[PDB]
């Protein structure tokens, strides 16, 4: 496999969505509207977080997981609907890739 864990830390200063894999992902990260929503796109690997999502994340509302084909390749896009409008932080580490959903505070 490329993504090997999903996890979804939900917390009141921000919520952490990590996603880990075996190989170092190359993702782009856009925002969408009507609903607010945050959307990661992942190549060599399609990594899809589902019912991890809780009913009380201040953050996210909901996620959804698809993967799509190129030749023999895959790229998989992860949605978060939103409850509040974030300023997203991604970086990675290792295997790890780290999304932190602040709301509009960006530094103490």
């Amino acid at each position: 496999n490329t993504l090997r864990g999903l996890d979804v830390s939900r917390t009141g200063s921000g919520a952490q969505v990590v996603v880990t894999g075996t190989r170092p992902p190359t993702f782009t990260v856009f925002r969408l509207s009507g609903p607010e929503r945050l959307v990661v796109d992942l190549s060599s690997a399609d990594a899809t977080g589902i019912k991890g999502h809780h009913e009380g994340s201040g953050p996210v509302s909901g996620v959804v997981a698809s993967q799509f084909s190129d030749q023999r390749a895959s790229v998989g896009r992860v949605l978060l609907a939103l409850d509040k409008a974030s300023q997203y932080d991604v970086r990675a580490d290792g295997n790890r890739v780290v999304i932190s959903v602040d709301g509009t505070s960006q530094s103490v």
